């Protein structure tokens, strides 16, 4: 997509596991998200617009990304083990990626 | 997705890495083979239909799904960051988790 | 240290970590876990002394070794946040690793 | 201890990790390196003695090492797999997060 949809893909699934009914919401939320990272992955977001994307600052908006995912495919892990509360909570205490980046490249 | 199917993406992008010229393939090739590796996690083997789903086999059998993902995304990271022949590099060595779950679960 | 040792040490500081009072006394065994994983990580125990330094057997083995502290530390980075009872319970998920291993190879 | 001299034990044991030709120097010199990374991770670095364990400036800061002991730990996985080519190629990698840090941070 672009980097500012897949931004509001990842709002969604967020809040929808928080929702999450059974163990196969969470898994689907947490696939269209590692599926919505990649594509973030990828962009110039605005304000690096000016720093080489050989910058060490675009390494580390690139490797917020990096964390994120990691993140979510643990929560997977939690996911398909058959506990969901816990893959739930990996969801929530992973706001701390989220903001991390926001602050740093918003 | 089926498994066998996950499966041959998972193959046929393992000769694109192989045979790419630039980041965006690899990326594109990781990318695709993430979204199917995820899928396979929670497809279901024959060999371990006859182990409870929440077994240490079958948790042992999705474990091999996580790791895979990250050599995956561990190798995204050299593609999303133009060291394109060494997320080829990366893709190569990828091929000790697929095999050892082949000789375990296959 | 040789196979045993390392082990009841992981095996001692989970006990360390289910108890204890602070993120700081949570960390430091979570630390420990992982340093001894470490030099587990070169082992080759009885079960798999069989078999080759190249099996893929023997990379499987060597593999929740890098699971393992790939979640000690995604639970040592709870513990850095403030997040205690969190990465008190990662310590807990994360023994479905120790699960895996022993019903293959011990 | 205090982050200051963490921060020369990580370096000088790439100088050590790229100053070998087998596994346990590129094996070992590897393991100490995330106790490098391990206690680091809680310290609160020069540059926000200001801001609060729950910011998002620390919350990155120390995700960074998050990171590291993964790049570090997956460059362990080749040196126990006997890879010291892959492993040493591997760990002069980790190179664009130890200079990502710094120039944020530091
Ligand atoms: C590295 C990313 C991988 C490649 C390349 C392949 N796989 Fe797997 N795989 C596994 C099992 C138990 C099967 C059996 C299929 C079934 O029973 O229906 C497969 C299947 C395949 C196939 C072909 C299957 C066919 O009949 O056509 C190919 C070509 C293949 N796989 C390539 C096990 C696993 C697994 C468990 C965690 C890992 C991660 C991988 N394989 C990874 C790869
Ligand atoms: C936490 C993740 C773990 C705990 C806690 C324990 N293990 Fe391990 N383990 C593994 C093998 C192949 C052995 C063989 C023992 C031998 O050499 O005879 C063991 C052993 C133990 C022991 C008993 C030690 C003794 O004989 O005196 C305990 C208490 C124990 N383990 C607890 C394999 C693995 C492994 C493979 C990657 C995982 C990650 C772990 N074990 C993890 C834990
Ligand atoms: C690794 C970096 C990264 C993290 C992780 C990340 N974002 Fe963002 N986020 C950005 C950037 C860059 C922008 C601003 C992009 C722009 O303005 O074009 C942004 C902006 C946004 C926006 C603005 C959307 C718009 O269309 O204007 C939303 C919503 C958002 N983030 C939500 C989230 C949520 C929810 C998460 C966690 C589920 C998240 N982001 C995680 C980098 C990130
Ligand atoms: C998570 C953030 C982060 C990581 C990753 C990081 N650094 Fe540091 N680095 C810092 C901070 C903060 C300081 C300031 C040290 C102090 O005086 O407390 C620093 C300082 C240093 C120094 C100067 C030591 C001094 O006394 O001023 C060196 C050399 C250094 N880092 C090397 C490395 C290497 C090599 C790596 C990667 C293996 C690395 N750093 C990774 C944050 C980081
Ligand atoms: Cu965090
Ligand atoms: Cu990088």
């Amino acid at each position: 997509a672009d980097l500012e949809d897949n931004m509001e893909t990842l709002n969604d699934n967020l809040k929808v596991i928080e929702k999450a009914d059974n163990a196969a919401q969470v898994k689907d939320a947490l696939t269209k998200m590692a599926a919505a990272a990649a594509d973030a992955w990828s962009a110039t977001p605005p304000k690096l617009e000016d720093k080489s994307p050989d910058s060490p600052e675009m390494h580390d908006f690139r490797h917020g990304f990096w964390i994120l995912i990691g993140q979510i495919h643990a929560a997977l892990h939690l996911a398909n083990e058959g506990k969901v509360k816990e893959a739930q909570a990996a969801a929530e205490q992973l706001k701390c990626t989220c903001n991390a980046c926001h602050q740093k490249y918003r």
